């Protein structure tokens, strides 16, 4: 029993974090085999201090792979797990290890939101900071941090130096657009607390795929896709409860609240966990 | 900006998880230098919990009757020992992957984070804390006995809880690394049940002042209040009583922010009797005991906005 924002564990990654300095710029850098990733905002090879714990790695060449730098360093890292770089979509989880001078100070659990930012926690000297999956034993890198908006949000890149969202590397105009609810990621948590004995939410209604789209929309929800159902399929056969009955109970919470009740210890309804975070922590997958 | 619930990395720990098998029984241990520490409970039967005699369990076994595994490698085991509710089992292997430790006993509202495991491997990390009752709202399944709680100052590691239970209202009981039970808990499978738990009030407090340094402040007041009133008014919310220790122990962030903690203590009065109206604090509709004053100076910046 119980209900946690699980993180993966860090280790893997942990044995990865980097100090990267150049010129009076200090952040994080990822060393992967014989090459430390770090956002190309950090900008010959010995202008470039890498430094792995108390050792200082040799730069022996440089590239740029769009907002990111690939430093080429003289030493391949020991501790390099089994990885590939994955770019994730809006709606999906991951784990962020925050590190201030190559040294990691603390993990969380966190989702890519509709409006392609993150709601992290950041301060300066976080850059290149990272947020990965694992699976089995291989850690899928997908987010490198690159910024904070003025709204406190943050954002970033995948391990190929690609934003997230529409923005730039640079100090300008940039704002969030206006975020939207994760509706799967709801329904996934409305099933995790039926899973967990919390019920007061279930009623006898069922309803439409498009009659809960017109409802959700007026609340800020993202669309619910035949997709999103049928990845809601094995919660629906564990609990009983069918997607679109989940969805009358969503409708009913979206138009009355939760009358001074709560749902999993939580007054606001939760969309940072997905139908596999459920599952997972419902289950007991170990790494 | 911003502010998460956030654990320490758990890197430290999971070099230390091994898995401890006893006839049918499997659960977690911590290894640590030649030493594997694991719940007692690992030597009985599911007949046994109602009873266990664990002194005449114990002396039943031998060494080669419990199996230890450190990832593919089984460890001998050349002695053992108990200590209260926890079992030490020796074996013939230093782990080479041992951090810097220490053993400490936490008291009720201090937070640490889990790493939860089963058989011997790390699933996930989540922070948690002790709370009023001693019970920790933990997520665990069967076969989590053992998975410990700790926190990484500098680089130490501070073993502070092991795993040993789940109540009948879902909440977890264990102990400290010396095996003595937080809270009135038996390793028993008796009638027991977790006390009527209440409200950290230090940790919401603390909670207050990371809020108005993230540049917030819709919940102050113009108005003060006397300890004695406060405790009266939070008593009647099933709030925790606020020490003078409390008190100077919010110091620190009363003089970051310019608010006096009775100052704060007010717009916590008025905040219980109010409600949110529809607002957040930090994200959150409900008001947050699980961040203690060090988590806030830990993790918010020396400069309010
Ligand atoms: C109400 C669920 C737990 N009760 C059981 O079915 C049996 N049970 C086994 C064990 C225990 O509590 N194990 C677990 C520990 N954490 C999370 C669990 C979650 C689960 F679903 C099952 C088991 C869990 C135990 C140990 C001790 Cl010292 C005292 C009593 C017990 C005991 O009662
Ligand atoms: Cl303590």
């Amino acid at each position: 029993s119980g209900f946690r924002k699980m993180a993966f564990p860090s280790g893997k990654v942990e044995g990865c974090m980097v100090q990267v300095t150049c010129g009076t710029t200090t952040l994080n850098g990822l060393w992967l085999d014989d090459v430390v990733y770090c956002p190309r905002h950090v900008i010959s090879n010995h202008n470039f201090l890498v430094q792995a714990g108390n050792v200082q790695l040799r730069v022996i060449g440089h590239s740029m792979q769009n907002c990111v730098l690939k430093l080429k360093v003289d030493t391949a890292n020991p501790k390099t797990p089994k990885y590939k770089f994955v770019r994730i979509q809006p709606g999906q989880t991951f784990s962020v290890l925050a590190c201030y001078n190559g040294s990691p100070s603390g993990v969380y659990q966190c989702a890519m939101r509709p409006n392609f930012t993150i709601k992290g926690s950041f301060l300066n000297g976080s850059c290149g900071s990272v947020g990965f999956n694992i699976d089995y034993d291989c850690v899928s890198f997908c987010y490198m941090h690159h910024m904070e908006l003025p709204t406190g949000v943050h954002a970033g890149t995948d391990l190929e130096g690609n934003f997230y969202g529409p923005f730039v590397d640079r100090q300008t105009a940039q704002a969030a657009g206006t975020d939207t609810t994760i509706t799967v990621n709801v329904l996934a948590w409305l099933y995790a607390a039926v899973i967990n004995g919390d019920r007061w939410f279930l009623n006898r209604f069922t309803t439409t795929l498009n009659d809960f789209n017109l409802v959700a929309m007026k609340y800020n929800y993202e669309p619910l896709t035949q997709d999103h159902v049928d990845i809601l399929g094995p919660l629906s056969a564990q609990t009983g409860i069918a997607v679109l009955d989940m969805c009358a109970s969503l409708k009913e919470l979206l138009q009355n609240g939760m009358n001074g009740r709560t749902i999993l210890g939580s007054a606001l309804l939760e969309d940072e966990f997905t139908p596999f975070d459920v599952v997972r922590q419902c289950s007991g997958v170990t790494f």
